[PDB]
């Protein structure tokens, strides 16, 4: 039967996550790029606008958090959806783990959208830790073979593309850029956590390479006030919230690329990581084809 | 493995559902009021009929109105959601039961009807809806949802009978959340006899005509390109729809009696639901004290 290769190059804005991406496709493969259009008409008008302007609005008390995440979290809805249809509609195509006949590869993971742009923004005030656990507990069932690349890049490094690679509403928040990264560098940790052994709950009372603490992981971020009975302990509500995100990371295959290089030095860099990944077969023989035709949809609609 | 019956009573508020189903080896998962009112927001069910008032009275824009009831009924359905996710693993294939799960509505209530209604009272923008629709959980193996029957005057006369903390009678919204319920039991019993909607879409230019199931309020001019063509987007939307809807077994009451009838009635329907396998042997237990566990801490 043929196999399928997925890889979804993901991690905070402003690294040269798309240009890499695309360079590796310009080598049976497919990209599926951001949905901008999605973003700016499709979905809603401007939603990449109205998220920066939201927290500076809320930063320069405009508005009151509880505004900010009214705004953001329908918001974050938006920028999921193309996400989420998208996983949802390849799902029944995906066999069991397994050159691949086909490639995709994707410009970010539904997580993103549904779990760290969410917890970075609970991070800067604008959504609440309910509202992320719920996104959380909607993060759809993690397919077989679903391999993930993440980007490193020196802050100072990152700052100066920062300041380069915006969108258009887009505005330059170093301390989100800090929150992101850093939420990105828990969800690296938990992956880790998760395979090698680490149980949340185990570890709960404690708040490549060995084991990490509980306390650098994306568990942490849920050690707030808001989600604590008032006998100490995690609402069991957030505590199932938690079981369904170490459920959902635990299967995923995740690689970190350098993008402290050129772009070319990404684009080979990154296709020297997609060996070691895994494939999968498909369902139908001809699921190929209509993989590829989704993607190729997908692109020519939402793309740009 | 032993066998499990998950029975979900769903449809419009203020038929009497919570009441009949209280009057039923079987746990009762409540509605998660205590997560409405103070664990996920405060007062989630003021907020969301304060701001439909708001937007009534003109006191709001339809935009503002649309963010806050989207972030609303992201609180209102993360209990369905969390259950259904920690749920799924122990359910097995389909096939008395060893366990019966009562649940007070199923998670497509808030990820699909609710927000629908909204969509329909001016409140919610359909690409909203779309992006619920999209993360719906995939069906799971006996899932039997249960809907109600009750005449509307009837129903007001309910509805009036029993309001949550911070509702607002509202009329336009009963009709628009039966108008919702009515059109998702047709298009269970159009998925199930072949439609596909693809196919039928055109003629909104045996089985329910297209135009009286749910595709018909996605044939919204914020969805469509100027062509008048649905984006693919949304098209894919409408069919993971599709895919989540055709496999669910309805069964209707008819509420239009009194609470021990309407309890007979259930407990009838009860015959024809399907049954699966537990996953492990220890499934039962864990079901069990997860069911018993959120009653416990969000049942008021
Ligand atoms: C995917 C995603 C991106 N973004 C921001 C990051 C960049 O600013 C831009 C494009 O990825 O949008 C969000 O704010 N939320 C999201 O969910
Ligand atoms: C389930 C659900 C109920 N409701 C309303 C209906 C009733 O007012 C109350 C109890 O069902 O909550 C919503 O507004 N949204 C939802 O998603």
């Amino acid at each position: 039967m043929p196999t399928l290769l997925r890889v979804y190059i993901d991690g905070p804005h402003g690294m040269g996550k798309t240009t890499t991406t695309q360079l590796l496709v310009a080598l049976d493969i497919v990209y599926v790029p951001e949905p901008m259009t999605y973003w700016r008409v499709l979905g809603a008008s401007e939603t990449i606008a109205n998220i920066y302007t939201t927290q500076h609005r809320l930063d320069q008390g405009e508005i009151s958090a509880g505004d900010a995440a009214v705004v953001m979290t329908s918001a974050q809805i938006t920028m999921g959806m193309p996400y989420a249809v998208t996983d949802a509609v390849l799902a029944p195509h995906i066999g069991g783990e397994a050159p691949p006949a086909l490639t995709l590869i994707f410009d970010r993971h539904p997580i993103a959208a549904l779990l760290c742009y969410p917890a970075a923004r609970y991070l800067m005030g604008s959504m609440t830790p309910q509202a992320v656990l719920a996104f959380v507990a909607l993060i759809p069932p993690t397919l077989p073979g679903t391999n993930i690349v993440l980007g490193a890049l020196p802050e100072d490094r990152h700052i100066d593309r920062l300041a380069k690679r915006q969108r258009p509403g887009e505005r330059l928040d170093l301390a989100m850029l800090a929150a992101i990264r850093r939420v990105y560098g828990l969800l690296a940790n938990t992956v880790r956590y998760l395979q090698c052994g680490g149980s949340w709950r185990e570890d709960w009372g404690q708040l490549a390479g060995p084991r990490p603490h509980i306390g650098d992981t994306l568990f942490t971020l849920f050690r707030a006030p808001e989600l604590l009975a008032p006998n100490g302990d995690l609402y069991n509500v957030f505590a199932w919230a938690l079981d369904v995100l170490a459920k959902r990371l635990r299967s995923m295959h995740v690689f970190i690329l350098d993008y402290d290089q050129s772009p070319a030095g990404c684009r080979d860099a990154l296709l020297q990581l997609t060996s070691g990944m895994v494939q999968t077969h498909v369902t139908t023989p001809g699921s190929i084809p209509t993989i590829c035709d989704l993607a190729r949809t997908f692109a020519r609609e939402m793309g740009e």
